[PDB]
């Protein structure tokens, strides 16, 4: 059987997103990198077992995969489509390695962070650093509960691991990363109820709003996608607020996972182009997009055999 990387992470309060190119040069290095990264995760987290939760995802994006390896690509492989829609757009930003580094305490994200980022010395540029907490009651920074309808156990599975679509593959998965930053002074200007018809859910208690109450043009709405089969198709999404309260950046830090880009890609589309009913996701009149990332998280043995 393939072993999966830490894609079903039990819930974690802290998150580091690191993304890196990798320089002329450097491929060595980072094929180095690739074969330790299992090791590291365990020297830095198991003495802090069982309440650390420390776990890294690592994801190789399409033009890297391609200086990296030879031979067979993953079937979805490709850079961040780049969506141009008459008002919103989806920005593609450069992007090699995503190290998606998750934790009970930042601390212990930290510290793997600097492992990794000490043994890439030289071979890496970063590109985005992110470090995210979830507030205590899972809320993001628009406040409203962030992880609801996020499949669980085998649903979850199903929804993110490549099988047997892509066989050599198997047990990999496909990570859209997008940071947003939110305008919070035009989100406190509506009223809750208006929010919760941006959003489509209930603000406090976290309901889903009535078919005959949610708009079309509602995140949840073009968000809600079913397959020409009639099966929802669902994604695994570990949203994570970031900010400077200095700056006054606040900003959630998109990241999904899927067994195949199109479903990710579809929600976008939706979210980014609309549909006949909406011009877009009014979540998007609040929310700008300024990173845009695709990369393919191998399984665990991928990386161990390099
Ligand atoms: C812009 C920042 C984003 C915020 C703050 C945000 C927030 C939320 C919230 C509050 C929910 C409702 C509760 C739940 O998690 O089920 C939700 C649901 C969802 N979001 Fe977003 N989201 C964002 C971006 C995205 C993007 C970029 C995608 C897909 C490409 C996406 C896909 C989903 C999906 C699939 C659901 C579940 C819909 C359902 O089946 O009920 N989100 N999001
Ligand atoms: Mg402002």
């Amino acid at each position: 059987e393939p072993e999966p990387q830490m894609v079903l992470s039990p819930l974690t309060s802290a998150a580091i997103f690191l993304v890196v190119t990798i320089d002329s040069g450097g491929e060595d290095t980072v094929r180095d990198l690739l074969s330790d990264v299992a090791s590291l995760e365990r020297a830095v987290g198991f003495r802090a077992q069982p309440d650390g939760r420390l776990s890294c995802v690592t994801g190789i994006g399409s033009e890297a995969w391609d200086r990296l390896f030879s031979g067979a690509r993953p079937a979805g492989l490709h850079p961040f489509r780049e969506l141009d829609g008459p008002v919103h757009r989806a920005v593609a930003t450069p992007g090699d390695l995503l190290f998606h580094i998750r934790a009970s305490r930042l601390d212990l994200c930290f510290a793997l962070a600097t492992e990794i980022m000490g043994r890439l010395r030289g071979a890496v540029t970063p590109q985005d650093e992110v470090h995210g907490f979830k507030y205590f009651d899972e809320r993001d920074m628009l406040g409203f509960v962030d992880g609801t309808e996020n499949p669980t156990g085998a649903a979850a599975r199903r929804a993110v691991l490549v099988g047997a679509e892509d066989p050599a593959f198997a047990g990999g998965s496909y990570a859209v990363v997008q940071k947003y930053l939110h305008d919070i002074d035009a989100w406190e200007g509506l009223s809750v109820e208006a929010q919760e018809r941006v959003i489509g859910r209930r603000k406090m208690t976290d309901v889903e709003l009535s078919d005959d109450v949610k708009p079309a043009d509602s995140h949840v709405a073009l968000t809600s996608v079913t397959g020409p089969d009639g099966s929802d198709l669902e994604i695994l999404r570990d949203n994570m607020p970031f900010g400077s309260v200095g700056r006054e950046e606040f900003g959630t830090y998109f990241i999904g996972y899927a067994r195949t880009p199109e479903v990710t890609e579809t929600m976008l589309e939706r979210m980014f182009l609309g549909t006949a009913s909406a011009p877009h996701d009014r979540i998007l009149d609040f929310s700008t997009a300024v990173t845009g990332s695709l990369f393919f998280t191998p399984a665990a043995d991928f990386l161990e055999d390099l």
